[PDB]
């Protein structure tokens, strides 16, 4: 780490005194999903470069930004452009915003990401309800909680066996049935690899053997610190391509480029997340 | 893993301890969480707080400031470590394992490691003692190994074997002593997997750990063993099974009433006295 | 962290302006496999400390010359993660090689055999890898990315060139070797300590045929560059995968049949210089 408690406190206070908005729900937008910010109403934008203590972008493109607003009526703060480990950011920098949300008064975090499908059943365009995760950087020392614990946020050894709220998963599955979509809402485990290189077949086969249903390079760090803080969490992976799980099928690659989330697939997810704002319990 | 210790640092600490106690230990014992009461069983003891031992890894003042206790346990010359350092607290593994090299230079030829651990093996129940037969070093697979950096042939080889980390003679004698103690529970035996922590495992993760063949999980010990064997120390150890980790979502919902408590003060005491009794099975130098 | 695009380019040009050699192929020889440098004609030697921005080997040199009709740059005494080196130093030469004009990289290493079939002395055509360190964050591509080198998210499914594997096999049959050319997956572990039986068993279960502490970082950045890659593991020992055959110890002497065995792999890399495509 390198952030004092006061640092987080100072940022949350700064935001609070520059917006009349008071979010209950924070939403991290994954790659190709930033258009969720367009669905906010009465929106107020802050560029990261404007918010004190916020990690500076070293990356191509605009810095990314924090959008306060209402989403189907819900007080939300929305994150467009997350920090990734593969870009050389320490997890304590990646996850900083989650702690600020907590101090902002947020009690719920929704996480979205794009992911390669490991599960034969999954097809490009599917949305996966995240049931559970496998944190490989975590096993080996790369866990955002590393260092002295601050009891003002949470415990030394927080549980993650229950990180994906039972109630919101039951309600997502329920709300999805009224939507009348062609494909059922998938559910499974997100495995986080550090990237940025992509899997070899051999590696794709381990990830499969480890029970992971979909792979990507983000999210878990955030979820973990959310649960440390006692935030309610749920989330979705957009399956942007099927990873090749053998050499036979490796040769059979033809009219191919692992494209970003089909703009229509992204838009389906964005509007599902929006509609689910109806189903989060109110703080009260 | 950027080792800020010269050989002369280790030697300076070792020699400092050697000129402030008359004790000359053969055996080092690392006390796991909740097992520190082992030190009370030492006779003719002497205490050094980490704070007064040059080059010893420094804290930011939490509740438990650890210490080293020299003395005789069941007749054996011992140095005993109460309060270990953990990776998850932010310490580099070269700080975690610094004491093991000091012990070598003290003249120790045997390291015993104790810890508390989650039970992965269905057969294990809360309060069990597991003889560590082997380990799986997940941090080591990815660069986080305490031997990372140059090798110093004055400690050991570049590429030390870990096939035989947990001494065979002592494992047979552990299992032997236990049988004639006449205990209600069988002495368990299996593989300890190190995960870096500090967050606990999800169900999915707990499953991988099972599939990897691990019988118990914790966040320590493996670093210390590895640098012990690099020095040629005899190693043996135990995990006290503190809780059983949930390994299916079905039993996750049913997880209602409770939390992962510390080592039940009774079961710890049982281990602590088994360790004392096993002092008479360690070979002489 | 570490090296900018200029730095690579300055190193490349220094070498270009300090040798008449213009190499097409680069060969990173592993442990005990550097005798291949003696077979180089017109050989021109550079110690690493001599070269701008190079990592200082703290017995490491760069050798240019012709092997079996091919302009080569040879690396004797590679960098290892266990030695304390960060992966961006480990893989620094691979990009210089690219800016030198090299289009093929051949990698050799010493490995422990996880596949029961494998015997000491076997050569393994590396067909694929498992980068265990890379899962957790130790990946040489981590950090800012320059597109003059390659993509942000490069593929590694075809890291080991289809054509050269077919030609390795083809030459091997032509060589009339009694022992078959093994082929499989190399898992990179960080080291330096060797595997426990428990750990060997997970590596086996993971699908790895051979284990070592190098190579993968180089292959990854080479492919990020668009270099053609093929490589070999010499099986120096069968890794103990149970406790029964841990008791059983032997007429110990892993070493000196490893000369005939390392020679075989060296002479095979030589032969294969004729099978690498031209630019
Ligand atoms: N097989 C795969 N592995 C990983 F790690 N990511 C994959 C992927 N396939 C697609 N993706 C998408 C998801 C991320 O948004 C983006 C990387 O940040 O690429
Ligand atoms: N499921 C579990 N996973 C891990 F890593 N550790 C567990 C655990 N259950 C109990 N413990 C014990 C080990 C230490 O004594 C203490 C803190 O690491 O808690
Ligand atoms: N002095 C030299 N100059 C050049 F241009 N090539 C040399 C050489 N000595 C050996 N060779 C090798 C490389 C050519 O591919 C090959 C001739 O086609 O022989
Ligand atoms: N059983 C084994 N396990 C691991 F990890 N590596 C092994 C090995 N046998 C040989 N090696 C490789 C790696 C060293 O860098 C190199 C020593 O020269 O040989």
């Amino acid at each position: 780490n390198g952030y004092t408690y006061e640092d987080y406190k100072n940022t949350a206070e700064w935001l609070l005194s520059h917006t009349k908005h008071r979010p209950q729900v924070a939403i991290i937008c994954g790659s190709g999903l930033g258009g969720l910010t367009d669905k906010l109403t009465q929106a107020q934008i802050f560029d990261y470069g404007e918010i004190p203590n916020f990690p500076r972008s070293t990356v191509p493109g605009h810095a990314g930004r924090l959008v306060f607003g209402f989403l189907n009526g819900r007080a939300c703060v929305m994150m467009q452009g997350r920090f990734h480990m593969y870009e050389g950011y320490p997890l304590w920098k990646v996850t900083f915003p989650v702690r600020v949300f907590h101090l902002l008064g947020v009690d719920t975090l929704v996480v979205t990401n794009a992911a390669g499908g490991l599960n034969p059943k999954f097809e490009v365009g599917d949305i996966m309800l995240i049931r559970d995760h496998i944190n490989l950087p975590g096993f080996s020392g790369q866990n955002p909680l590393r260092g002295p614990n601050d009891e003002r946020f949470g415990d030394r050894f927080p549980a993650m066996s229950d990180a994906y709220d039972r109630t919101m998963r039951q309600r997502a599955l329920s709300t999805w049935k009224q939507m009348g979509e062609q494909r059922e809402l998938q559910e499974g485990t997100y495995v986080m690899v550090a990237g940025p290189s992509f899997q070899t077949v051999a590696e794709c086969r381990v990830l499969q053997k480890l029970g992971a249903d979909a792979v990507g390079m983000s999210t878990v760090p955030e979820v973990i610190v959310a649960r440390h803080c006692g935030l309610r969490v749920f989330g979705f992976s957009l399956i942007t391509d099927k990873v090749i799980m053998d050499y036979e099928s490796l040769e059979k690659a033809n009219h191919e480029e692992v494209l970003a989330a089909g703009k229509q697939a992204a838009q389906k997810l964005e509007q599902f997340v929006s509609i689910l704002m109806a189903s989060i319990p109110l703080p009260d």
